[PDB]
């Protein structure tokens, strides 16, 4: 029985609640609250003989408030950046954020980047091919998602609890 906790981060409205609640709850909304506070969320996985529990947490109030981050990320064992496909500034901010695990969070974190609302590509913004070299580059798990088709976020979950030590 392993047990990490993993963290969502990006820019708001990019789609990490609806991530969480897709895998976890088989959940997805049109409307979904972004009140400030935060929720701890629980998801067990297996790999062979393998338990791997994740402790979920995902925080409204990171954008408004950006310097009470590391109170979120600290002990972080895995962390999901999430963009928007359909806009650049997410993209850009979704760097800002990997650069800052790199620096502020635990050295051996696994980090994913989740170009999220793929469901929406009539709007891309972000090529893919783009995002691929920037986590090419950063060692970085990368997948296109959406949390309303599920579209790869099963994938990217099992993908982080096998990168896992
Ligand atoms: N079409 C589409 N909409 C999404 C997706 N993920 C999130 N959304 C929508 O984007 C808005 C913000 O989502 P939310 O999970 O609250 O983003 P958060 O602020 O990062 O937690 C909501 O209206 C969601 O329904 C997706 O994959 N596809
Ligand atoms: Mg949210």
């Amino acid at each position: 029985i392993c047990q990490f906790k993993l963290v969502l981060l990006g820019e708001s409205a990019v789609g990490k609640s609806s991530l969480v609640l897709r895998f976890v709850k088989g959940q997805f909304h049109e409307y979904q609250e972004s009140t400030i506070g935060a929720a701890f969320l629980t998801q067990t996985v297996c790999l062979d003989d393998t338990t791997v529990k994740f402790e979920i947490w995902d925080t409204a109030g990171l954008e408004r408030y950006h310097s009470l981050a590391p109170m979120y990320y600290r002990g972080a064992q895995a962390a999901i950046v999430v963009y928007d496909i359909t806009n650049t500034d997410t993209f850009a901010r979704a760097k800002n954020w990997v650069k800052e695990l790199q620096r502020q969070a635990s050295p051996n974190i696994v980090i994913a980047l989740a170009g999220n609302k793929a469901d929406l590509a009539s709007k891309r913004a972000v090529e893919f091919q783009e995002a691929q070299a920037y986590a090419d580059d950063n060692s970085l798990l990368f997948m296109e998602t959406s949390a309303k088709t599920a579209m790869n976020v099963n994938e990217i979950f099992m993908a982080i609890a096998k990168k896992l030590p």
